[PDB]
């Protein structure tokens, strides 16, 4: 029930496209290869690739990266105790003014999850935001986590517009997964949450674009489980976003879904913005 529109490479005032950014959790970047994500990224050819849990470090990366012409940038954080889960990736054609890494906040910083890239006319910030994970074991944690990157992005957006992309482990409202009476108590559809959700749109502000762009449109999922054919029986969620600054929404062009790229148990998302 569900097919990505086309790409709209043109503003709201018809001015083209001139960034184009993508982010993917990958699910591991050795499986993932393994699984051919990489040649889907040659075809996408995007400006600026943000991966989540990588699963990798700076010290063990594959070599394939180093020979990605286009991306030739690269910044990276994983945990700070064991290595094999969480992580983030930034690649990027041009080089940022000034990479950062974590949310300023020595309890949220050690899991590899947060990568911040300032750019000329705009701040891009890519997140894998902590699962609340089977249980909700650490929905209390989640709860404290949501807290400080809404703090920690207020204030990074009071100083320029910023694109906050990535995994966000939230589905935020019944439209955004297949089975919302059955999840609302599993993590990604717990009212705590989305609420943490609703609050930091509200709070920064922050604009959805996809869902700004396709307010009614439905089965529109980023994450299938693995189990029980879940992706080609489209039973999934929308948890991977791009959010933007208000000042971005005149230049947004388009907000994708990349539906078909496999790889992952979730897919890649496309922004395109005349910048
Ligand atoms: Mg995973």
């Amino acid at each position: 029930l569900y097919e990505d529109p086309p790409d709209q490479k043109t503003s709201p005032s018809g001015k083209p496209a001139t960034l184009k950014i993508c982010s993917w959790n990958v699910d591991g970047l050795r499986a993932w290869i393994k699984k051919k994500g990489l040649d889907w990224v040659k075809e996408e050819a995007p400006d600026i690739l943000c991966l989540q849990e990588t699963k990798c470090s700076e010290n063990k990366l594959p070599a394939e990266l180093q020979e990605l012409p286009g991306l030739s940038h690269q910044y990276w954080s994983a945990p700070s105790d064991k290595e094999g889960y969480s992580g983030v990736g930034l690649l990027s054609r041009q080089a940022p003014l000034k990479v950062s890494y974590g949310i300023g906040d020595e309890e949220h910083d050690q899991e590899g999850r947060v990568i911040v890239a300032e750019f000329d006319s705009f701040v891009l910030v890519t997140a894998y935001v902590p699962n609340a994970g089977r249980g909700l074991v650490r929905l209390e944690y989640r709860q404290r986590w949501d807290e400080a990157f809404r703090k920690f992005l207020k204030g990074l957006a009071s100083r320029k517009p910023l694109v906050l992309c990535g995994d966000l482990n939230v589905a935020h409202e019944e439209i955004d997964l297949r089975n919302p009476k059955g999840n609302k108590k599993n993590a990604g559809f717990t009212p705590q949450e989305r609420q943490g959700f609703g609050e930091l749109l509200q709070a920064v502000p922050l604009a959805d674009s996809f869902r700004h762009l396709y307010p009614n449109t439905p089965y529109a999922y980023t994450f299938w489980t693995y189990m029980m054919n879940a992706r080609s029986k489209n039973v999934g969620w929308r948890l991977d976003y791009f959010l933007l600054s208000h000042s971005l929404l005149p230049a947004l062009c388009d907000s994708k879904i990349r539906s078909k790229a496999l790889g992952s148990d979730h897919c890649p998302i496309t922004l395109y913005l005349a910048l």
